[PDB]
RNA sequence: CAAGGUGCGGUGCUAACAUCCCUAGCACCC
């Protein structure tokens, strides 16, 4: 049983992706921000490419949880942080599995591959 | 029934003991 937590922070200026293993930082990247609806933010969390909206001047956080066994792969998105009491805004379970962390991690990063290409780095 | 988050620069002392991770107070150093 492998698990990765990804926290996505949306502002109009930047969208930040923070990946964690055992809750500690392993990978981060950020891209230029754009205007989004609530629906649009969920689609970004999903790794889709939504239509842009007017700016909102808002800051919001979304919590994406990836887990896998040799039998199944789970993908869950929360508005804000996971809580015992909170319903996910999107939840997917698929009959694919992984038996090494490196391959699991490669699958996880595949969700946002196209956003990774847009990342901003130092020179 | 919606309702925790600066997700973290070191060090020392005292107190306490959130099913990803994260105890509090004071002080010194950076």
């Amino acid at each position: 049983l492998y698990r990765i937590d990804l926290f996505i922070t949306f502002t109009d200026e930047l969208i930040t992706f923070d990946y964690k293993v055992h809750g500690r930082p392993v990978l981060t990247f950020r891209i230029p921000g754009f205007g989004l609806t609530p629906a649009g933010r969920m689609l970004v969390c999903m790794g889709e490419k939504p239509a842009h909206s007017p700016f909102t001047s808002s800051k919001s956080l979304y919590h994406v949880i990836f887990t896998s066994t040799c039998n199944s792969f789970s993908f869950t998105i929360y508005k804000g942080r996971y809580r015992s009491w909170k319903k996910p805004i999107h939840d997917e379970l698929v009959d694919r599995g992984y038996t090494t962390f490196r391959e699991f991690f490669k699958a996880v990063r595949g969700y946002h591959a196209d956003y990774y290409k847009q990342r901003l780095i130092h020179d």
